[PDB]
């Protein structure tokens, strides 16, 4: 299992627009357009993302690109972000499949914000971390897919997604 097998199971693939967990409009492999309530706006974002009049709609190798995109920028973003890199340089392979996750879904600024989890992770009290994280609206909110990650936390392997 690698980081984008893990979040292909997490956020699926839709190839036309459709609204997330949350009512947004996003497309693809999660890959969030607009928080805005307007279709239209929606369908302008994905044509400036694609390069092309899309009329709402993607082929897999487009939604493919936006993904490999989306990964890249999120591990560039903990790695310049002061209250994440560290943490990520802290861990082993796995969990920093697991932080990934986190970033790719709720942003590095809300990934930020869980400073007690952080420090939780860096100082490898994987149990406590598991408890601290499942206190916060993102698991009581999308709680199979919390949990997942929560498991990789706390135990380092893949076996969540097996
Ligand atoms: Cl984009
Ligand atoms: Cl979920």
């Amino acid at each position: 299992m690698n980081i984008f097998e893990m979040l292909r199971i997490d956020e699926g693939l839709r190839l036309k627009i459709y609204k997330d967990t949350e009512g947004y409009y996003t497309i693809g492999i999660g890959h969030l357009l607009t928080k805005s309530p307007s279709l239209n706006a929606a369908k302008s974002e994905l044509d400036k993302a694609i390069g092309r009049n899309t009329n709402g709609v993607t082929t897999k190798d487009e939604a493919e690109k936006l993904f490999n995109q989306d990964v890249d920028a999120a591990v560039r973003g903990i790695l310049r972000n002061a209250k994440l890199k560290p943490v990520y340089d802290s861990l082993d392979a796995v969990r920093r499949a697991a932080l990934i996750n986190m970033v790719f879904q709720m942003g590095e600024t809300g990934v930020a914000g869980f400073t007690n989890s952080l420090r939780m992770l860096q100082q490898k009290r994987w149990d406590e971390a598991a408890v601290n994280l499942a206190k916060s609206r993102w698991y009581n909110q999308t709680p199979n897919r919390a949990k997942r990650v929560i498991t990789t936390f706390r135990t380092g392997t893949w076996d969540a997604y097996k």
